[PDB]
């Protein structure tokens, strides 16, 4: 058992009561002296190790030669410049496991941190090589961090779709259907992670034509998408909670299903408008609709109309058939499954629609794995083969974050947001998805991106300030509002800069400019000293610089229909020292075997004088929880992946005490502690 | 229990021993009087009679409009000049029961047999009046029955596509993966019973781009058709022997697989070569290949080379992957699920492409189900979205079939023949399938339609010969070669007509000259007096007939690809009091139950002094069948559905040997005794 896993396991031997923290310096140390080090190719020089990867298929060449090799020399060698560092066994293993380019036979290691990164800013720069070294620092200090299906690829031959993160729209025919089939494939056999709307396909026993009874309804179109992710290698569907088949829907899901049923690889998310959940909260008997008799009367998708408008009119209207459902039971059916399986993800529809910006382009329908992305979307029709289908909006978003602890330490919110911001816009640019038409339209007319933020816990238990505290949400409160500031300040640079706009942003609120009413009338300065103290060195904006930026706003508009969402972080977590998302940590130390060997990971700056400070996510309130996130989502136009955590002594109706809360207090999607494309 | 039932059963109380066979004439006329005659609707006048079913969208106009209705009725008067009298109770039980139009909500009987003949009629002729009324003379004198498709939809509202029997070639791209899936539901929608060659998927654990081991191979595709035939309210896939997945391929469709791999609407086929049987024979260890290292190498697919030719290349050849096997033990395992589910259904293809016309289009590659069609295709490629398709060649197939017994009974071989060429071409020429172009593009290009054969077992046992006899192939030789010759001279002489031949007709061997070269130089009058005898009336076709029809068809060329084939008839065969295709019968006496009373029907003609004739098929040597059905296929350019009816008697050599010897007579499909969509 070699001398890194040696020092590692020497954490978990307490010396005077303490855990052995500082074992974790020598264990790295060990791990790279005595293993990485040897197993890495050096070469006698750069061109010579950039020459064998171009040469060998490892690397892309069209990205390289946009450069001067004195100028590639320049980049690498800032990224040499920082001397960094891993911290913690873990963090090195898991970059050098995951992400370091090893040999196609897999026996040696290609890239070193620095070298992964080099590539990356040199791809970002697109010959820029000031750029460029402004982007290795940026990675280097760890203050921003791509998305994996970006920061993994970018450079590389054989090299993956950058974006993996997608949404469809599926129409009520036949050919829609056969092509959801095939452009889920599509997409699913380049990584992409997939969700897909089923709230416009009829119910079961809906009229085909002038046969009755004919339809077999939402679960017959998932067991064919189950099976075609299957085939080609993870994905989603969402229904309308309004929506017939809702009960059949869900229970295709319950751990003890029929295989007649049983939908295997497929997530489910359930949409809820405001309406449900009065109806759930009075007791009273609600009605869930066969959307097709409703397409039949009034000539637009159930899923496109105003169900808080609609709701008592389409009761009344004899000719729009329902049935009965007890909402409270529905409602504590979906507590149920996501003590299963974390999902069904559920979405406060109104919520999101209250603050959305663009319900010009339509009203946010769906979400993705993992509830994060919240854009607009409109469904294509494909017709019959000698025809012209109609194509819509679909959705995919790319994804990084910030690492909060890193920013506030070098007081670089402006600098950070800005570059991810252009970072993220040269990855939306450079996509061009085929046999995705809607996909492949949207990303060019909405020019959506998804910047997010990681290390929340870890920064505040590091400054004294605990997750549940107010103190916490208002350094929240503050710092989401900065990011947001100057996100929104650099896409109108952008759309200055480019002299264009994303397609129809005259009609968003960003043009009409009541988007900026609470920032021109409410302060998001520290209400607490300490928490001001944090910010000392960074300018905060004032009521007075909002005026200004809307004002900018409406003279250069915005290039970006949607700039921020806050996803999970997967492995990458530990590459960049850093608690998950914004999440509250779950264990102050990691205990998890690999190849016979048990490993410890303490949370990111874990000591034992702050040891109070990483309480532990299952202990916490999930309340307060709620209110934290709910103060961060003021400031994020798209969504948060927010997972709840539970101790198995909750009854079924803590559970929905918990979900009528988070709809209170405004949150737009939740689900309980899959979505490995959709991370970053 | 009503009075028609009572006589029916009273068939099997035996008078002197006898049975009562004419109590069933009592039995028919007894549910006419009493009960059908008073559950048709009857107007005062046809014209009061055809409003009223136009304007209840029960019957579509156009090809009412294309007569004046003073013809419309004299072709009514035609077929119910006739005075047509159902001579037993389960042939009129079965066209009131399956095909005669009742009202929407089916309570009384719209339709008269006399009516859906006169409406076939008028669709056929398409305004030809004197057409039409030849038409309904060859329907009600039950010399011609169009197929069930054809013969229940013609001149329907809500009528579904004439043609039901579909072959798809899909080609080695998940693009082309996705069409097929799609086809086959557009197809199976419109009740198409729907085959697809697999024969060009590459196999389990071939390279998809560099990443080797990556494929899911022929199975995964067939679990995904599997579910889109499910979805859309059967199907077949074939597999040739030599590719490398053929034993996973078997296994699906045994009844103890796991439901990993179970598929279970789907039949199967097998395609067999001349050198796989060879190998079988010398029990010498066989390869099977994988067919996507052959592409790599030969730049073609394996399924469109000679295997003959091939196959000891294939094995020499380094850079072409292949497994070895027992072919044998393969041998046997077809015959142990042939036993189980009739199918796989076994093509030998040097069989059916040694006598095929059209080798230059394409060999003969699959077939469909129940596997009487084989004919020439060519696989597309549809492309990537934004890319224009590569449209092939698919196949589709319009059915019919004459009855033997009538036809020799009004000495009209060559007019039923030429009628009949006329209604399948018509019904050929008014299909347009949408969203499956290789289909639309192979029938207007192709032009095939196939005409086939019942009664040959009732003629035969009426006429004092065992079907089993030499006499009975003596008039099977020159009946079948009479069909082929009149059908060739009505295929030339619309050729003259219309001035159109097939595409590419002039490279078949149609115009070289070599298709009639047994016909040219060898007798098929009979062998026996009492044979001849039964042709007294008719013109026999002698060697110069032959020789002035080779030089017609050459001067003129031929309309048709395709002519002839000889399809299972099922509920039809009642209707048209006839022996069941060419196939010997099963039982004497048929015991059927329906609605808690049983029904008995003596096979069309049982009497007790002809009892000896009606030898029944398992009790019968398949060897002498296997000699029956090859002299019948001679002059048949397509294919005849061949059950094998076989006692559990059968030791799995006694079922090789049986296959072997089917193989060395030139047989070209064969199964044992679903495909509902392709009988007549
Ligand atoms: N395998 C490698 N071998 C050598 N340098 C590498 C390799 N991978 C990355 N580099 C980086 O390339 C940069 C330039 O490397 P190189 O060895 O060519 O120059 P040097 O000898 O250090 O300095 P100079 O180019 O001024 O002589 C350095 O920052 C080095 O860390
Ligand atoms: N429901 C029906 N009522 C009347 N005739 C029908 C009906 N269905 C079919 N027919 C057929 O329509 C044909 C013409 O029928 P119709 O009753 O109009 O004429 P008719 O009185 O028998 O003779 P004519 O037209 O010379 O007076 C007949 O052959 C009849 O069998
Ligand atoms: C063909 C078919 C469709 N469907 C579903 C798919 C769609 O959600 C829905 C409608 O299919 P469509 O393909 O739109 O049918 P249609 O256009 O012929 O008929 P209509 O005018 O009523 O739309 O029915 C089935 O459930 N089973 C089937 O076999
Ligand atoms: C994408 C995909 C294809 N396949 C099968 C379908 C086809 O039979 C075969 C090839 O698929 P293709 O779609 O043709 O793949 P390709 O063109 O990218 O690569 P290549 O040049 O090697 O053709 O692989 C799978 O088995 N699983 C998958 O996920
Ligand atoms: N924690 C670590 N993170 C990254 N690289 C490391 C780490 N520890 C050791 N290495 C690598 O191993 C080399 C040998 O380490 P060492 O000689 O102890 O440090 P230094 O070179 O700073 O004196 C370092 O130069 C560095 O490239
Ligand atoms: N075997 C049968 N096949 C068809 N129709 C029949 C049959 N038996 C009776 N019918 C119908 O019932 C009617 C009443 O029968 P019946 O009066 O016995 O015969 P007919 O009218 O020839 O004297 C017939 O005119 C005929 O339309
Ligand atoms: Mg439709
Ligand atoms: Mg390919």
């Amino acid at each position: 058992v070699p001398k890194w896993i040696q020092l590692n396991n020497e954490i978990m031997i307490q010396k005077d009561g303490k855990f052995q923290f500082d074992k974790d310096k020598e264990a790295v140390h060990s791990y790279f002296v005595d293993y990485i080090n040897q197993n890495t190719v050096f070469f006698h020089n750069l061109k010579e190790k950039l020459d064998y990867l171009v040469e060998n298929q490892y690397y892309e060449e069209e990205f390289l030669s946009l450069y001067s090799f004195e100028d590639i020399k320049e980049v690498f060698k800032t990224a040499y410049a920082k001397k960094f560092r891993f911290p913690s066994f873990m963090s090195a293993f898991k970059f050098y496991n995951d992400y370091a380019l090893k040999t196609n036979d897999k026996k040696k290691i290609l890239e070193r941190y620095e070298d992964r990164i080099s590539i990356v800013a040199l791809f970002f720069a697109n010959g820029d090589t000031e750029k460029a070294k402004e982007y290795v620092n940026l990675m280097i200090n760890q203050e921003y961090q791509p998305s994996t299906p970006t920061f993994l690829n970018a450079g590389r031959k054989r090299r993956g779709e950058l974006v993996s993160c997608f949404l469809l729209e599926v129409n009520d025919s036949l050919n829609d259907i056969s092509r959801a089939i095939d452009i889920s494939m599509q997409l699913s056999k380049l990584g992409g992670g997939v969700s897909l709307n089923l709230s416009k396909l009829r119910a079961k026993g809906e009229a085909i034509k002038d046969v009755e009874n004919a339809t077999k309804g939402v679960v017959g179109v998932m067991k064919l998408l189950d099976n075609a992710f299957r085939y080609a290698d993870s994905g989603a569907a969402y229904l309308n909670i309004f929506h017939r088949d809702i009960n059949d829907f869900l229970d295709t899901k319950k751990i003890s299903a029929d295989e007649d049923v049983r939908v295997k690889t497929l997530s489910i998310g359930v949409v809820i408008p405001d309406k449900f959940v009065e109806l759930a909260r009075e007791d009273k008997a609600a009605y869930v609709f066969y959307p097709h008799t409703i397409y039949k009367e009034y000539g637009q998708h159930m899923d496109e109309m105003d169900m808080n408008e609609m709701y008592d009119k389409f009761v009344d209207n004899p000719r729009v058939k329902k049935e009965k459902i007890n909402p409270r039971k529905l409602l504590e059916k979906l507590a149920m499954l996501r003590s299963e399986s974390g999902y069904p993800y559920i979405m406060f529809q109104d919520n999101v629609n209250k603050v959305h910006a663009n319900n010009h382009i339509s009203k946010v329908k769906f979400s993705n794995l993992c509830s994060e992305v919240l854009q607009a979307s409109q469904v294509s029709s494909y017709t019959d083969y000698d025809e012209e289908d109609e194509i819509g909006l679909d959705i995919s978003c790319n994804l990084g974050s910030l690492n909060i602890l890193n920013v506030m330490e070098h007081k670089s919110i402006e600098k950070t947001v800005k570059l991810a911001t252009d970072s993220l816009t040269h990855v939306s640019e450079t996509t061009d998805i085929r046999n995705a038409p809607a996909v492949r339209r949207a990303n060019k007319a909405m020019k959506s991106i998804g910047l997010g933020a990681m290390n929340l816990h870890g920064y505040l238990a590091q400054n004294g300030i605990a997750y549940e505290s107010p103190e916490a949400r208002d350094f929240a409160n503050t710092f989401f509002m900065m990011v947001n500031f100057y996100s929104i300040q650099r896409s109108a640079e952008i759309a200055k800069e480019k002299g264009e706009t994303f397609d129809q942003y005259e009609g968003s609120t960003y043009a009409t400019g009541e988007y900026f009413d609470k920032y021109v009338s409410t302060d998001f300065s520290p209400k607490y000293e300490k928490i001001a103290n944090l910010f000392e060195g960074m300018h905060i904006p004032t009521t007075e610089d909002w005026k200004k930026l809307k004002a900018f706003v409406a003279e250069h508009g915005m290039y970006h229909s949607y700039r921020l969402c806050i996803a999970p972080t997967g492995s990458i977590s530990y590459v960049q020292s850093s608690t998950a998302s914004v999440m509250p940590i779950m264990e102050r130390i990691e205990e998890r075997t690999y190849g016979n060997s048990k490993t410890y990971y303490p949370m990111p700056g874990l000591a034992s004088n702050n040891w109070f400070f990483y309480k532990e996510a299952y202990d916490m309130d999930m309340f307060k929880v709620v209110d934290m996130i709910a103060t961060i989502q003021q400031h994020i136009d798209q969504g948060i992946s927010f997972t709840l955590f539970l101790k198995d002594t909750m009854t079924t109706r803590d559970l929905n005490r918990i979900d009528l809360y988070a709809h209170h207090r405004g949150i737009k999607t939740i689900y309980y502690a899959s979505c490995l494309s959709c991370v970053v």
